Formats: structure tokens, sequence, C-alpha cells
């Protein structure tokens, strides 16, 4: 059963998402992908958020770029977590998604990751941390993941070449 | 019959959004005044948005600070045209209030005014003038209004002390 | 009759205002096209607005880059109301734009869209949908394109290979 | 037994991380408070890290200003999702806390909520969502007190004088 | 005869402008001083920059806050060197009336000056520097002003308390 | 006899200043070009400014970015009238090159011309247009120019493919 | 003998510099304090920096707001290690202060610290940090004091109310 | 013996940081390069500067990008003075990287260089000149090297075409 949804603002936005799913492959983690428009299908919006609970979701991952209203309407719909990834606009660079995405006023939160692809891998990597809290096994696969990475860097100090 | 709606996503937002009333009550033109937050309320916001055509309103003003999502989600609900007033917040004076505003994906826009009081005078001016193309009345009001606001800078052209 | 102008700085902002363009040609909205300088023809822009009114204009598109005065100094020289595109600039990349088009004082308002493209295309469908609301014909195919639009996401949820 | 830990860089941090603490005291959240400098307190950081888990912590929420290192490095040291403040500074306003804390590389995760009081109380809430998801008495306590903020708005539509 | 017009578009810019004019007072040099506003009084500016050569103007110092059009629209008029003060706004403290002036494109120079008051003083110095090149004694007058600045900072080396 | 001269911080800034340069060419104006670094050769710039007035220069151009002290500290040695041009540097893309030249204390005037090639092609053109006010025949060829882009711009009013 | 020598632009510099002077009487570590402009005593910043290696010191504080030049200018002219602490500016809070003193080009170093009274205080601590290197006793000093604070924020870990 | 440590976040670092190791190649200056994160290896991190001290180090040349961590977590576990150096990120080149760095609180002070491959080579040769104070022919080398750069700007005046 799928406990995390990965829902973005338009298809283009998947080359930024990808690597949040990537993070689910590594961990064997089960998750549902689907775009999901705030602004180009508002009505599939609050219908997505209002049965996020009954569908088993108990993390919800939603990215989006310049005027980013996505995390923050799916969150004012459900009880259920929203993490919040700022997909890197042109002119702006992300600041614009970054603003619209953390600002949320008391009452309605969204998590935040960083601008880009590092804040989509993130947001995953936070979403498993929540689902391994009452999930000993996927605890396990975080965990020794964790390990593999700090050991790449331990194994090889001199970064000059050969 | 009110062709205008003023609303806003909270109450401290009236501080700001007064402004555009008194445009309003100078020009002598019916409105609407309402609190409605994308946030707190958002099935309000869906219903006020899909009943806009229907309860005659022409042109919407919409104020919000911060996550500013409240004119953006009115402009995905309705063809009605939406104008846009960035509240200034208090960390970031109204620059993540501006951008949540105007960077709109093609699609659905929001004629966004000014930071701030400005911007919601402004706002009714521009509600004003749109309904003044089919409003000989209100555009001759309109037009003195401008001749009175020039006229008393040409009388006053020395700043300094009488 | 051609109802809506639209108008920039400089040539070069074509690559930008083009994308209003497309939109009117798709909802088969007659519309002028001209470049006006707001400071290397200054007398233009001045006769521009001026003769907008009875040239039949009622909204008039303005597109700008860098220090950005085109819109704001037609606003002030006429009734008509005016849309504002900040253009994309290199070093800036279009904070400036609008900075100095949103940033209008009290008494003279700009109605500004999105930076770059989006923001063009975005300034044409504001004006459409401000004409609509005295033009039934137009306000359908306005309705049938946001439709279409709406479809094209909800018939393509998953953004993964096939 | 306290599921959740409110820690933040400096005592003076807690004129706004009082507002995490009261959202826990509203929905009746038993948590745990304290004072863990980055900075001042390195090891300090690191043994409360390290046993966050043993302490039975499932959440915690870190708060901090300026070069805002707190979140991240305990994010670096435990499993247990963290969640991040941003403490509103003098001069930057915030942005250096929000840039310090939200841009975390891929790996180490840091759920970042709105600079100041706004992110305080959202953390909190935040926190809450997740501890929800497994207790049904604190999920019906969270789902009464948003029932409760949405009618206070929709019971004061105008926001006008009396 | 006055060589100088100091100009502005508000009368409330005097709080700001008036430290160029005592700049003038001090090195005894003569100046016109007008409200111009480029947004509510557009042909007065027209007219005054059409009219500055044969009125005697050698320079002008122009100063605008928000989106300050001011000084370029009158640089766009005339051959007479213009020099730029932004004023400081209130939301973006200065940047939007920087970027307004500093801005202008090939052709159509504008020097600019810091932002607030110490801009208007050295607006007022350069246009005085400028003058002093054809002008012996204002040229003493500036070298003895300088020198006096200097000489102070030279006598009080230690700034503790006695 | 060379009334203005052209300076920058290092040979790197020529493909920005040689825009400078080429509005002289076309103007007929003799000048001095030379590097003179306010860091590598802090002596040379003394001697520069020191001699400058001697040296029959009216006007001083100044190019330089990042921390741009060129165009301040020639300033602080001369009563000649200096012009700085910000000069885009890679990070921060010119406001580091603008912040540290525009934001001069009050008793020395830098005016600042635009970020890149269009601000160094302003600085010889404002240098140009104080040269004309005691120079006829300079005046008009610096009013014949104008002209000459007025009129590109007004002859070629349609920007669409012919 | 004073191995250090903190200096400043101006006598309002004071209210920011007084902390480095600060830290030194607690450390009780000799030093000079002294009023140096770059831009309104540019020789007396010369004949400093060329005298300060044989006056005795190993470090220099130079502080500034602004468009801060007096770090940048000194280490320009001295291989004497140079610290720079940007003060806090009023329109810009400092950011053009920060980018005029860190910004500075390969050759010409400036080690730079926090904006404000933080940055004055910890350019104080790093001097100290680089004499204790060879100076055994003030390295005792300096690990007293660090353990004084971390021991203050240990012994008081709950900052709630009593 | 190696008295200076260059580390570094990550291998990818070592674009930028290798220009700091370039001027200790030239300056003939005995140095340590190594990977060193404090994400991914904070118990490294804690372990290499705690031992910083007695391996004779003297200087610590710290870089890192976005939410940069490492120069400050070092400087808050020894006494050895640490530079840090901003990598430039790639959505907010370097800003972020920048505030983190240079913002640290009053007790841990980290000397900040500019953002970039020039705050790398900085960094470098702050770092000598603070060894060069009790090391004659370091000192001798460095002036050296200051002198052939300042040598080839006077040698090559003019930027020109040969």
């Amino acid at each position: 059963p799928a406990r995390v949804a990965i829902v973005m603002g338009s298809k283009s936005d998947w080359a930024t998402m990808q690597f949040a799913a990537e993070i689910f492959e590594i961990l064997n983690v089960p998750h549902h992908v689907e775009v999901v428009s705030a602004h180009r299908t508002p009505d599939k919006l609050f219908s997505f958020a209002e049965s996020a609970e009954e569908n088993g979701y108990q993390v919800i991952i939603a990215g989006a770029g310049g005027a980013a209203h996505l995390p923050g309407m799916i969150a004012a719909k459900t009880l259920v977590p929203v993490l919040g990834v700022p997909v890197q606009s042109a002119a702006l660079s992300g600041v614009d998604s970054l603003y619209s995405i953390v600002q949320m006023p008391r009452g309605i939160p969204v998590g935040t990751l960083a601008i880009g692809k590092a804040g989509a891998a993130n947001a995953a990597l936070l979403a498993a941390q929540i689902l391994a809290t009452h999930d000993k096994e996927l605890h396990q696969r975080l965990n020794d993941w964790r390990k593999a990475q700090t050991d790449e860097v331990l194994e090889n100090p001199d970064p000059r070449g050969a």
C-alpha cells in the first residue's frame, strides 16, 4: 500500500521531482505519482486532497515553481502532512517558488525543502524518516543508506588527482 | 448593482484594502467587501469565485500577504478579471506577497498592483477604468478626479516653506 | 475594430510580446501592434496615449525591460486600462523591469503580469477577459480554451515514461 | 511520554519559539523544551541528537537565526524527522536564517517553516499532524481546532466597522 | 542666473531633496526648485524639459521614489545633463527607486546618486563640480569645503569619550 | 586636447568599456583610455587622480566590477566630475558592482550609470552632454545622433515579419 | 605594545566598533583605535597602511558602511592581515556594506565578519585567535572565555519562566 | 610541517578550492587538503577540528556551498583561526553560501572571503599573510608576488588592440 504521494503542478516538473521518486526506488517505498495543477485543475486539487487520508497517504510531497500554490492549497484541504519542493524558475531562480511555499500563515503548515533536485530528493528522505518511525525495516534501510553515503566520503578524503 | 467585489485573506488586511474602498466611495461605485481566506476558508473561496459572474461582478480585487494564494486561486476558478494587491508582510516587506501574486503561469492571469496602500487604491482605480469603458458617467467622474489631482500639484510648484 | 493595442519599447521586445499576439490569434481578437519607445520616441508615446480612446482601444498591453517606463507613462496620459509586461533583462533578470512597472503611485495604475513570456500571454488573456464581459462570443471562446487546457492535464496524470 | 522536542540556539529565541509550545498546550501534546547551541554548545548538540530516538522523540523542532546551523547539524546526527524555524534576524530580516536552514544538500533533510512566529506555530502543527497519523485522539483535536479557525472567519465576513 | 534646477515628483520628496538645496546655499550657487510629477503632471514634465536649455539650466537634479520615472523622462526630452536621486520608499527601501533610475538604456543617460539624503547632497556636489569646470570662484569654494570636511576628521582621530 | 578619460580596473573590463569609447568615436570626442587598478595599482590611482585637472580632463569615466572601489577612490582625490560604470560580475550579476559605486557618502559623489555595456555607452553620452554645454559643435552632433536614433524607431513601427 | 589596530570610516561607526574594543578589554589585548576615512582622508589612509608594519600592527580590523572602501584600500597598501566589519546601513541594511567588503578580487584579501555589532566583536575574537597562535597566555584567556560562554548556556537549558 | 589545512564539504568543491592550493604552490607553503563534510561526516568534522592544534595547523581554510555549515562548525570546535570560502551554488549563485558563512554570532568568528574562485585564492593569500607575520622568508615571497602583479598592470596601461 502506497503511504506517500508525489504530486506536481506540471509534467515539466518531473525533471526535478523524478529525484524524489528515485529515493523511494532505492529505499523500496511504494508511492503514487500524479500531475495535479492548482491553477489548471483546481477541482482535481480539492478532490485529491479530500480523499488523501482515505486513499492511505500519510505524507504528501508536492512540487511547483513560480507562483507555487499547489503545496499550500493541498495543505489547506487535508490533515495529512505536506512537504513542499520549490522548482527552480527561469527568471527568479526559484526565489518566487520558495517564498510562495515556505511563507504559509499560522494554521496551515508546509514543510519546505531546498530549491530544485536536492530538495526533491530530501522531501522523499524526510517522508521516509517520518514513515520509518513506525516501520523498523524501512528505518534500517535508511540507516544503511546514510552509512553508505558517509563511508563514500570517508574512504575518499583527498580530492586531488591520483 | 455592485459590479466590483473587494476580497481579502484576513480582517487585518483591511488596514490596507480600505484604501481601495475609499476610491469607490469618492467615485460613487457600488461595491461588495468580504473576507475570503484561501487557507482558512478554501471551500468558501471556490463558492465565491464560481458564483462571481452570476452575482454580477465584472472585476474582482483581491488582497493578501505572505504566501498570497487568494488572488490566483480565485482567477483559476472564474473568467471575471482579477486584480491582486500584495499586502506588506513583516519580514520580507511584501516581496513574498508580490512574487506569489504576480508570477502566475500562462493561462491564469492576475493583474497585479503595487505593494501596500498605494496598490489597494490603484486596484480600485484600475477596476473603475475598466468599468468606465461602458459607463460614460463613471468615465467623467474619473476624468474630473484625475484633473483634480493634477491641478493640486500644478498650483503648488514650490515645496519650500512660505 | 481593434479593441486592444500591444505596444513595446523596442523591436527586440517582440521575442517576448509575440506570445501576447499568439493568444489573440487563438481567440480571434483583432489587435494593433506597434513599437513605442518611452525614451527614444517620447513624443510618439504621448500622441499614442492621447488618441487611444478615439482610436477605439479599450485595453492597452505595454511591454518593456530595464528601467521600464513605457507602461506607466502611457497610463499617466489616458484613462484606457493599461496592462504591463516586464521583459526579462540580462543582469537583473527582470527584477528592475518588475519594480519599474508594478510600483506605480496612487492615482495612476498599471495591472502588472509575470516576468517574461508567461506574462505576455497572460496580459492578452486578461485583456480578453475584460473584453469578454461585454462580448458573449469571446467569453465562450475563452471558456472553451480554458477547458481545453484543463482537459489536457486531466487526461495525462502520469508524467513518467510510457 | 514526550514525543516531540522543541530546541533553539539561544534563550532570546524563545520570544519566537514560545508560539510552537503554545500550539502543543492547546492540543495537549507532551513536549520537551531546551536550549541547544550549535556554536556555543556543539558537544551538547551531538549528544542531544544521538540520544533523541532513545529518549522517545519522533519529531524535533529546531529554531535559529542568522547563520542558523542548529537544525541541519541535528538532522545530520539522527534519523528522527527535523523541522526548522528561521528566526527573524535584525539586518537581513530572516533571509540569512531561511537560506541557512532550507538549502540543505541531498541526504540530510530539514522541513522548513515560515520566518518568525508564524513558522514556529506551524512547525508545531506539522509535528502534530505527523503524530496524528497514529494517534486518533490527537487527529480529532487537530480537526476540531482547524474547524474552529475556519468558523471564526466564516462568521465574520465583513471587516468594516459595525 | 540659476544654472541648476532641482525637481522632484512630490512635495513629500522635499524631506530628502532639501539636502541638495543645502549644498547650494553653502556653496552660494543660484538654483531653481520645483515639483514636477511624471505621473500627475506629465505635460508639465515635457514643457519643463523642452525649455530647460532656453531657461539657462546646465544641470538638472531630479528626485523620485518607487516607480521613479521622473529623471529618465526628463533626460529623454533634453540634452541638458540629468542627475537622479532615488528617494527611499517604504516597502522596498529605495531599491525600486534605484532600479527605475539607474537602469536607463543606451542613448538616454541619468547619472545616479546614492539612495536618500546622502544622494541628494551628492547630486548637488556633482552639479557643482560640473559647473566648477568653467567657474574658478565656485571651484575654489568647493575646494575649501572639501578641505574643511577632511580637516574635521583629521583633528578628531579618537572616537572614544574624552 | 582630450577632455575626457576612460579608466577601468582591469583589461578584462574593456569588453564592457569599449562601448564608452565607441560613443566618442561616433561623436568625434578626443579621449584617453587607461587601466588603473584601485587594488593592484593603488599608487597609480592616486597619481592619476591628482594630475587629472592639470592633464586637462573635465570628466572621468571609471568602470569596475565586484568590490568596485575605483570610481569612488578617484572621486575622493579630485574635483573633476567622476562617472561610474558597474561591470557585470559573475555571481552577483553586477549588484555588488552597483552597490559599491552608487552608495557613496555625502561629500564625494560618483554619477552612476546602468550595469554593463548600456551603462558604459551612457557614461560617454553623459560626459558628452556635459562637454556640449560649452561646445556648440559637439552639442549639434549629439542632437543629430539622438534624432537618428528616434527616426530609426519611428520609421519601423511594426516589429512583425514583413 | 599594541599588535592590533581598530579603524573605522567615521565617528558614528563607533556605536558598532566599540564591541570590538570590548573584546580586547575583556581579553587584556593592547590596541589602537582611530578614525581613518577612505573618502574624506584618502591620504591618511595611505600613510596609515604604509606604516602599519613598522608601527607593530599584526592585524588590522576595519569597519565601514555603505560603499565600504576602507578595508579593501588598506589591504591594497599593506601585507598586514586585514579584517573587515560591515556596518549596518539604513536603506540596504548592510548588504551594500557586505558586498563592498567581501567581494575583493584575487590578490588583495579582506577577512569579512558579520553585519553589525556581532561582526565587530567577532573581528576582535578572530584577531585574538591569530595572536594567540604565538601567545600562550592570550590563548589561555581565549580558552577560558569560550568555556565561560558555553557553561552559561549549559547551566540554563530551560528558557521558560521559573 | 604543514601550518595550514584546506578543507571542503565535497569533492566537487575542488573545482573552486584548487585555486587556494595554487597560491600555496606559488608561495611554497606546505599544506594539507581534505574532504570533511559537516552533513555527511559530522563526526569526522569534530575529530578534525579537535586535533587541529595538535596537528600543527595555525590557519584552517574551509569551503562549502548552499547551507554552508562546515566553516562555522569547525570554528565552534577549535581556537585555530578559520577562513571561509563561499562556493557558488546553482540557484542562489552563492548568496546562500555567503549568508550561512559570514553571519556567525558573537563568540565564534569565521573570516569570510569572496564568492567562488577569487575567494579561494584570497583565503590562501590571507592565510599566507597571517603566517608571514612570523616568517620573514614567506613575507618576502608574498611581497615579490604582489609586486609582480602590480608591475604587470603598470607595464600594460592600454587595453586596446596593438
